[PDB]
């Protein structure tokens, strides 16, 4: 629906008819047996969230719609190792390429520097890139619930569990998470605290939905994290998982950066 991302969506479909015409189906198949085993991104959050330690999914993001170059000089090894040293429980790199100046590339590399799971940060649109995530060594996808109807939700999720992914399901508002929780059986309920109409913030967005959210869930609270006010609001109210990037992609240390946010 947001118009950003019907226009993203758009040019997913091509890229997936162009990449399946030079690699098919079969081929990412075999390459998805054969990758690295998968690392544990669900785990490792729930792990920290149990102990009420911030578990955070930092991101790997050169640019962006809403804010257009978020780092000059975007070298994805030396982010991850610095996300590492800082705290971080796990990456999120983007490998779209036309919308947040992302690569494949970007998500090998700043895997093969750490210990960390990896979530793919992209828009699944097909079975075919749930596949090619695995290939590719990511450990989690994302779906979209306002890029999906439920049934292919549902298919996309079935297709990243039988290649040992986990999924990090994104909700935007209380009609989305009840189809998302209906549909899927994913631990990781991200909500998304950026509106994709308007590209405008807000951390309510979250709070005003962990009212029904099931205690078996894990909520992920997505964008708008800047500073430690936001962290006590979230950690306040029983959020301990954060997806965060602009905070971090802005500072020279961006590890250094999440250990002032977050361990201090
Ligand atoms: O951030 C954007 O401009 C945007 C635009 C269109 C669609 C999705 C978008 N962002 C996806 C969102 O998951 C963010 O990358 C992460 O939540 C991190 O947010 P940040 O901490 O950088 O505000």
């Amino acid at each position: 629906v947001p118009t950003v991302l019907q226009k993203i969506l758009a040019r997913k479909a091509e890229e997936v008819a162009e990449r399946r015409a030079r690699v098919n189906l079969a081929e990412v198949e075999r390459l998805a047996r054969s990758a690295d085993a998968p690392r544990g991104f669900a785990n490792a959050l729930l792990e920290r969230a149990k102990r009420k330690e911030p578990a955070v999914i930092a991101e790997i993001k050169k640019a962006s719609p809403s804010k257009g170059v978020l780092r000059e000089h975007f070298v994805p090894a030396e982010i991850a190792r610095s996300y590492e040293a800082g705290g971080a429980a796990c990456l999120s790199v983007l490998t779209d390429v036309d919308f947040f100046q992302g690569a494949d590339a970007y998500l090998k590399e700043a895997r093969a520097a750490c210990a960390l799971p990896v979530i793919r940060k992209d828009f699944m649109i097909d079975p075919y890139q749930i596949v090619e995530a695995r290939a590719i060594g990511a450990d989690c996808i994302l779906l979209i619930v306002s890029a999906l109807d439920d049934v292919l939700m549902a298919e996309l999720a079935a297709t990243a569990k039988s290649v040992g992914l986990d999924v990090l399901v994104e909700v935007h508002d209380g009609t989305e998470l009840e189809r998302a929780l209906k549909t899927l059986d994913t631990p990781l309920v991200g909500i998304n605290n950026r509106n994709l109409h308007t590209f405008e913030v807000s951390l309510e967005t979250t709070l005003d939905l962990l009212p029904e959210i099931p205690r078996d869930r894990l909520v992920v609270t997505e964008s708008g994290i800047l500073n430690r006010a936001d962290v006590e609001l979230m950690e306040v109210s029983e959020v301990y998982a954060f997806l965060v990037g602009e905070a971090f992609m802005r500072a020279d240390d961006p590890g250094l950066e999440l250990k002032r946010l977050f361990f201090q």
